């Protein structure tokens, strides 16, 4: 049920998450979780709903259903935030919104900066994003303070490539390694090459869109659909499961983190029931081979930036 990470601390496997939580339903939704049994909650700035998210954990820290070391909380550093002096501020904001006094995981959200302000997406006059002239080892030096500070107690990294992690793992003076690497990840985009790549660095990997993101604001306009593939509701019948518990358990026996986001109370209950069955290795080799390098979240404004992360192979 928790995984051991680099610092030594124990991360759980299922999580809830939060992008496209509404303000309005995001409380709900997380005291249920708690109830429920989730003990690990992603969350970031960018989604705007932290101050909602911090209301239900304050209310369940009140009543005692958990305790402060029982729970393990995410956020992630938006790329308008790269620059060194800016990098404290962005922390110190989310530590108030989701009303905590540290993090137990902290993530640079993706590896492109941009341009400091109130926009997160700053355009220029031809509507392009504008970048930071920052790079990633020195947003990497940034974070690493904040540990020293006792803000966070793990630092992390997301929808970083190979050549990316390897640039971190080579700098000269490392003093705290990625404990974890949070990428996109289900049957149709499986990221063997780089699971096999941090796996073997003992860096931690997160499947992000396990379900495939069927709720993201762009189009696919119609098209693929995960829960509705044929192939994998036969496999969840043979299981007598549903297939939001077959996508779920699928990450988990490749010894990956997943978290899976609902604000349906029904669904965060069924996306709990995935501890007391096994997929077979027919299955598991099945699954697999449903990838098509097909990405839900691929950043396509910033396809000409510097450090967008998905130009290499893995
Ligand atoms: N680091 C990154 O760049 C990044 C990027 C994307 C996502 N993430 C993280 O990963 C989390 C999950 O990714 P995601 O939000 O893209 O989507 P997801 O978890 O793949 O799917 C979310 C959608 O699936 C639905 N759903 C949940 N359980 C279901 C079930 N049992 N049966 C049928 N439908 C179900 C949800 O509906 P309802 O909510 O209506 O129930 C929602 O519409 C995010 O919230 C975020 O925390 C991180």
């Amino acid at each position: 049920s928790r995984l051991l990470l680099n610092n030594g601390a124990k991360m759980p496997i299922l999580g809830l998450g939060t992008w496209k939580s509404p303000p309005g339903q995001v409380t709900e939704a997380v005291k249920v979780a708690i109830d429920v049994g989730y003990r690990h909650i992603d969350c970031a700035h960018v989604y705007q709903n932290e101050n909602e998210v911090g209301v239900a954990i304050q209310e369940k820290l009140r009543e005692q259903v958990v305790k402060r070391e029982e729970l393990f909380i995410v956020s992630k550093l938006w790329c308008t935030y790269h620059e060194k002096g800016l990098v404290k501020g962005a922390c110190q904001k989310t530590l108030s919104d989701l009303k905590l006094d540290y993090l137990d995981l902290y993530l640079i959200h993706w590896p492109t900066g941009f341009k400091p302000g109130k926009e997160f997406f700053p355009l220029d006059e031809s509507g392009n994003v504008v970048p930071s002239d920052t790079n990633i080892l020195d947003t990497w030096a940034a974070m690493e303070e904040l540990v020293d500070e006792g803000l966070v107690k793990a630092i992390g990294i997301s929808n970083f490539n190979h050549l990316q992690v390897e640039m971190i793992l080579n700098k000269p003076g490392l003093k705290y390694k990625p404990a974890v690497n949070q990428i996109e990840c289900h049957p149709y985009l499986t990221q063997e090459k780089l699971i096999q790549y941090c796996q073997s660095k003992g860096i931690v990997v997160t499947a992000y869109s396990p379900l495939g993101s069927p709720d993201r604001p762009w189009a696919k306009p119609e098209d693929p659909s995960l829960l509705e593939d044929p192939r994998i509701k036969a496999i969840a019948a043979k299981h007598n499961k549903t297939t939001a518990q077959v996508l779920i358990r699928f990450p988990m026996q490749r010894n990956l983190v997943v978290i899976p986001k609902s604000v349906t109370p029904e669904r965060i209950a069924e996306n709990f029931k995935v501890f007391d069955f096994e997929l077979s290795s027919q299955d598991m080799t099945t699954l697999l081979s449903y990838n098509r390098n097909w990405r839900v979240c691929a950043l396509l404004s910033c396809t000409s930036h510097k450090d967008y992360p998905f130009h290499e192979e893995f």
